[PDB]
């Protein structure tokens, strides 16, 4: 009945921007990957778990949208989804939006969990997996935007 | 007969290591953000011809991939390609490389070119054009990496 949804808000510092007078492309991958560990640290793999389960994640692929400027001042929330996941991999959607409602970025990300013994991936623990499988089934459908999946091309 | 490649050679310090004791994944989008506008800045659009054109280049869309981790001290190399281009955008395929010609990452980014008076998208100067074109014309032909292009999916 009562669906959830993991965000942060922030607002755009002068530290983020670049000589367009707007947020730099970059300092949004920035947020999206801090977003995702707060995710993740809080969902069963925080920093003090990772070193006594032996195990971590690594980031293996992202694709990263730029919609609408950001600019000195903006406040703006990171949404995170989980589209898919399976024993040892997670695929995230994250949306980027200003207070308005306004799509600003989307960022798509395949995380791995690998065995810090062997560096090696391996099946993530229980807890983990428990923490994601409930965070999917009681996440909010969405209606998927255009950006997931979309391939780089010249129209 | 003598073909051309612009790169971009540096090291892996202190700062861009993170808690998994490899380079954080976003650093390597600052690097690739970097490289690029060394790039743009040498082929017809540096800060100074940016004011005196009205004109700039905006990020669209980006892809990283993350192939084979960074430690600290570790010298690599970043490789610029076009692989595509029209009147206003670029379409770019960069590699990371370790010395020992480890692909370690790779990114594909579509940049697109805006007239600073209305920030809507317009043709590129003629300058920028040329050189533009000229690279391309110039660059060695590469077996594109199946990184290029990839939807991201759970196998």
């Amino acid at each position: 009945m009562i669906k959830q949804l993991f965000t942060h808000t922030q607002t755009v510092t002068s530290e983020f921007i670049d000589h367009n007078n707007h947020m730099h492309d970059a300092n949004y991958n920035i947020i999206f990957s801090d977003v995702v560990n707060r995710f993740n640290y809080s969902h069963g793999l925080s920093l003090k778990e990772r070193e006594n389960l032996a195990y971590t994640l690594f980031t293996l692929e992202e694709h990263t949208t730029y919609l609408s400027e950001l600019s000195l001042g903006d406040v703006f929330t990171v949404t995170l989804y989980i589209y898919d996941y399976d024993y040892k991999r997670l695929h995230l959607f994250l949306t980027l939006t200003k207070e308005d409602g306004t799509l600003a970025s989307t960022n798509e990300v395949m995380m791995m969990g690998i065995n810090q013994h062997t560096r090696r991936s391996d099946a993530f623990p229980e807890s983990f997996s428990t923490q994601i499988a409930h965070y999917y089934k009681n996440q909010p459908t969405i209606t998927w935007p255009e950006q997931l999946g979309h391939k780089i091309a010249i129209p």
